[PDB]
């Protein structure tokens, strides 16, 4: 059957269901409501930057649809909504002045999908760095960032707290320091090559060290200030992507485990353990940042929940580590990603090159923090796939492969959570067909089509076999 065995009665009691979008990626307004610019602005306007230069100017226009969006979430049985807020469309400037018809708006939202029993969970942050931030303090270079995003997200938990009790921080900060200063392909578009000025071998690390200090310092302030009054939870999301070793050999086992530790360890163990990975320690060494004692103790616990963007698994291969001159994030892993084993590829490849379909990486992400971590309260937070551009509306429709991708990877997450893990929801990427950053309108995520030049939504298969899932 075409639901695979899989119902609510499947998953635990209360399992959370939901879907997702971000700001710049759906809600359109760019540069109206009192939006002041992003980062993203910026970087969208600029010709070659973004597949067909598409930009988020009007996006799916959610802005003024928000109603007809959240009656259609609720018509499709899921229990939440993950977004994320504009920091530019509450502060302009990213400090100061409040721009008051923004603040009305997430208000109206959050109203909105309470009033449908929608549970929102808000992201503060999702790649949108207010233009004059970038420029007056260099953004996430600058660790004066933390008293900037802390002031940010008081008011946010002021505002919107007494009705908002899941929040975010961020999102994904490995892939702004990756994209944004190591290969310097998103957003300040910074490198050791780049126009823009950069360093692919120290800058990512710098900038995840402020997102971490970023993340401490605001949950920080929610503890002392307003968790008491408010009772709610504040976490924080990391992409993660399965390695599987190549072959059983030593150097292979250790390959797979030291691109674990770069791309997920990077972030959970200082969240976890209050350090650093010690393969980044061995490796990195200067360049990366020490947490100071007390740094370290404000970081360590500082997530109520971690959010896990799960998409897709590699392999990897390794080989004797070597003593090499320092050139970027990327190289300090000292690995070899490979996408075949045995001859075959690891998964079909969705319409994202880096997107193989591989829902047994689903299992081996979620059993391995399971393991390594003390068994941590995990939010599954993003979890999809995409079609290419130029489809007719009726083979946007017929997902049939994102219908098979859904049922596969949530069988995964069930087997996972079987034995044991503490995943407490899932929500898949995305409710909407949106700006996919350089892909701009070229890659389509949603379970919802979205018709670019109408603006109309059309439920897919995929839409409709969650909302067979997931009847209450
Ligand atoms: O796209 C949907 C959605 O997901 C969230 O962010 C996505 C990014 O949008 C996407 O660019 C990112 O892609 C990663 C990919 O996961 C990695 O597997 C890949 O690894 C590279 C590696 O960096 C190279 O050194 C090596 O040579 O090859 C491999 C490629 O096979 O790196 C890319 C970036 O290039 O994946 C994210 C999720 O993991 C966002 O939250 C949401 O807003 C996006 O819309
Ligand atoms: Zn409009």
């Amino acid at each position: 059957n075409w639901l695979g065995g899989l119902s609510r009665a499947a998953f635990p009691k209360r399992f959370v269901f939901g879907t997702v979008t971000s700001a710049y990626q759906v809600e359109g307004m760019a540069a109206s409501g009192g939006r002041g610019p992003s980062i993203w602005d910026a970087f969208a306007h600029t010709p070659g930057n973004v597949a067909g230069n598409q930009n988020g100017d009007v996006a799916t226009d959610q802005y003024h649809r928000y109603k007809e969006d959240v009656n259609l979430m609720k018509s499709l049985n899921f229990d939440a909504y993950r977004f994320s807020i504009s920091w530019s469309r509450i502060f302009p400037d990213g400090e100061g002045r409040v721009n008051q018809e923004g603040v009305a708006y997430y208000n109206n939202l959050i109203n909105y999908l309470l009033q449908k029993g929608i549970t929102p969970y808000v992201n503060l942050y999702h790649y949108d760095l207010p233009l004059a931030l970038e420029k007056k303090y260099g953004g996430w270079l600058n660790a004066k960032m933390a008293d900037l995003f802390t002031e940010y997200a008081d008011f946010c938990f002021k505002t919107f707290g007494n009705r908002v009790k899941h929040w975010f921080t961020f999102n994904q900060p490995r892939i702004v320091a990756l994209l944004g200063y190591d290969q310097g392909t998103n957003p300040p578009k910074r490198c050791t090559k780049c126009a823009a000025g950069g360093n692919s071998a120290t800058e990512p690390y710098i900038v995840a060290h402020n997102f971490l200090l970023s993340h401490a310092a605001a949950v920080a302030r929610y503890r002392t200030k307003y968790q008491a009054a408010q009772q709610g939870k504040v976490g924080i999301v990391l992409d993660f992507n399965w390695y599987e070793a190549l072959s059983n050999s030593t150097e292979d086992q250790a390959a797979a485990q030291r691109a674990r530790d770069f791309h997920i360890g990077w972030y959970l163990d200082p969240l976890i353990n209050g350090h650093y990975p010690q393969i980044m320690q061995d490796l990195v060494k200067d360049r990366l940042p020490k947490f100071t004692p007390e740094q370290a103790r404000l970081v360590k616990g500082s997530a109520d929940y971690i959010g896990i963007n799960q998409y897709t698994a590699s392999y990897m291969k390794g080989q004797q580590l070597m003593q090499q001159t320092p050139t970027s994030y990327s190289a300090d892993w000292q690995v070899t990603y490979v996408f075949a084993k045995n001859g075959k590829p690891i998964g079909p490849q969705a319409n994202s090159n880096w997107l193989y379909i591989v829902p047994w990486g689903m299992y081996g992400c979620v059993n391995y923090i399971k393991q390594k971590y003390g068994n941590p309260t995990v939010v599954i937070t993003e979890n999809g796939m995409d079609q290419p551009a130029n489809l007719s509306r009726d083979q946007y429709l017929r997902d049939t492969t994102r219908v098979h991708f859904y049922r596969s990877y949530l069988t995964q997450l069930k087997k996972a959570i079987d034995e044991g893990a503490n995943v407490a929801g899932y929500f898949a990427w995305s409710l909407l067909d949106n700006f996919e950053w350089l892909s701009g309108y070229t890659s389509k995520f949603g379970i919802v089509y979205v018709d670019f030049n109408t603006l109309e939504r059309h439920p897919k298969a995929s839409a409709y076999w969650f909302r067979d899932m997931l009847k209450h």
